[PDB]
């Protein structure tokens, strides 16, 4: 499993980018895309994917332990949809 | 809708880098992901979430030229899991 710095490395020889610098790159990719969702726009990245939110509708069920009822709101949830590019590669 | 363009002003800003050095790590970002998806590892980025491939299951189906029963092989699909930051971001 990879982790970030992982991702950093292969960014750096990817581009010519320092480790460094790919590493101020790679952080605030994540905290645009994040910034983005936050203020509810979509982000649609060519030949990558789409990061948007859905909405996961309110559930109800019991506690297994105590048998009392459990209401879980309906929630915004973080929603990815890979591209053509994307599907391709894994498949 | 924000598109790559958008995304590659916001790094650029938050960063201190030129849209030209984001541009190139923000493309390789995408690259790196593909290619460890591809080799059919999971890629973790704490604060943001986590790519993945999952294997959507061999099933019965229905031709839709033809009506007739089929049977749909397995697939490899990419996926996104995030992570709490983001979760507690868009809620």
């Amino acid at each position: 499993m990879a982790n970030k710095q992982d991702l950093i490395a292969e960014v750096a020889a990817k581009t010519g980018l320092t480790k460094k610098d790919s590493e101020k790159a790679v952080n605030a990719f994540g905290e645009v895309v994040t910034e983005f969702l936050a203020k509810g726009e979509k982000v649609q990245l060519i030949g990558f994917g789409t990061f948007e939110t859905r909405e996961r509708a309110a559930r109800e069920g019991r506690n297994p332990q105590t048998g009392e009822a459990i209401k879980i709101a309906a929630t915004v949830v973080p929603a990815f949809k890979a591209g053509k590019a994307l599907k391709d590669a894994v498949k």
